[PDB]
């Protein structure tokens, strides 16, 4: 693998059933994971140890929830993103243990304060819908680099879900990059859901 993707979800959006994280799903953009990009589940011999990240639990809960599938043990979901993307990730030494690698993604998502930048910008959940190039346009000033923007298309207009930025293998900079229903959100027009 050659970069890494920290992704993070708009709970509304992602969220799949009314129970547990997506009961009341957060107001805020949470953590998907940090992924490498080209390389998954690379040592099956290396299982996600719960034990190991217990400082950064009330973290976790908070930035991390699971809002995909929301099983209530909150521990399956950052199992399959350890088992999935970290041990991937782990050939970076910043990122060779549970607790590196999960604890530089918590930073991660605290130094990008996607949240606030996006709020700074104007852009909150709204009823009156957005255009894809105001998400991209404004990320793109703010971070100097170009986000991805994932959307759920209409089952009406598309839902902005997920926010992806790449960053660099070694040190985790901002570069430029270059599924469960998610795909690149078409120029036009997008909803941004108010959390229900
Ligand atoms: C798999 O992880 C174990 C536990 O850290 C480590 O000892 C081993 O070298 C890893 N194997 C590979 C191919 O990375
Ligand atoms: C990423 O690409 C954009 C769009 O072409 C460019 O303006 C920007 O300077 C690049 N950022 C980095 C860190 O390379």
């Amino acid at each position: 693998w050659k970069k890494l993707i920290m992704v993070q979800h708009w709970p509304e959006t992602v969220c799949e059933k009314i129970q547990n994280d997506c009961r009341d799903p957060p107001d805020y953009w949470t953590i998907h994971g940090l992924w490498p990009d080209k390389s998954e589940g690379c040592n099956r011999s290396w299982p996600f140890n719960l034990e190991e990240i217990k400082d950064l639990l009330p973290e976790m809960r908070a930035y991390w929830p699971d809002v995909i599938h929301s099983f209530p043990n909150r521990s399956r979901f950052w199992k399959h993103e350890w088992e999935k993307h970290g041990t991937c990730a782990a050939q970076v030494d910043a990122l060779n243990s549970q607790k590196k690698y999960f604890g530089r993604s918590l930073e991660l998502y605290r130094e990008l304060d996607l949240n606030s930048v996006l709020l700074k910008l104007g852009i909150k959940p709204s009823i009156n819908y957005y255009q894809v190039a105001d998400f991209k346009d404004a990320l793109a000033r703010v971070y100097g680099v170009i986000p991805k923007i994932q959307c759920l298309p209409p089952s009406e207009v598309q839902t902005i879900g997920q926010i992806e930025l790449c960053l660099t293998k070694q040190d985790q900079q901002l570069q430029n990059c270059t599924s469960r229903g998610l795909r690149v959100c078409e120029d036009g027009p997008v909803f941004y859901p108010p959390p229900k």
